[PDB]
């Protein structure tokens, strides 16, 4: 579990919202496994604005924060899960690291900010659904 918390929006990913969250709903995105409510308090993450492959990922299945290196947001294939039938996870970058359900929502940080959230993994893998293109998160 986990989310973004920037100005007045909070950043999920779409197969954890909740009741609350889709009565609140702002944005959603199946194919990036992202949705965003409205939020009655300000948050404090900041949203990198950069190109980065190298960050810190948060893993609650170990308590631990992780350095990595992450590939560039692609369309890149997802099996089937009890979430998405087999489907190109659109926005998606991948890292060597540990992941299993429960992860997902886990922030993805570099020098800049928040980049975004634990969205896929498995056999070394940790996908993370990138929020750095989404410029209106940043206004309103
Ligand atoms: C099987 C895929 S996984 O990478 O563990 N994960 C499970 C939960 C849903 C994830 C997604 N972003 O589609 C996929
Ligand atoms: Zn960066």
């Amino acid at each position: 579990s986990g989310a973004i918390y920037v100005g007045n929006y909070r950043v999920v990913n779409r197969h954890l919202a909740t009741h609350n969250d889709w009565a609140n709903l702002v944005w959603e995105d199946s194919s990036r496994d992202l949705l965003v409510s409205s939020t009655t308090a300000q948050g404090c993450d900041t949203i990198a604005r950069c190109d980065c492959q190298t960050g810190v990922y948060y893993c609650s299945s170990r308590r631990k924060h992780y350095p990595v290196s992450f590939s560039k947001p692609s369309l890149i294939f997802v099996e089937a899960s009890e979430y998405y039938p087999a489907r190109y996870q659109s926005h998606l970058m991948l890292a060597v690291g540990h992941s299993e359900p429960g992860d997902c929502g886990g922030i993805l940080r570099c020098q800049h900010g928040v980049v975004g959230i634990v969205s896929t993994g498995g056999n070394g893998l940790v996908g993370f659904a990138d929020v750095r293109d989404l410029l209106w998160l940043d206004e309103e």
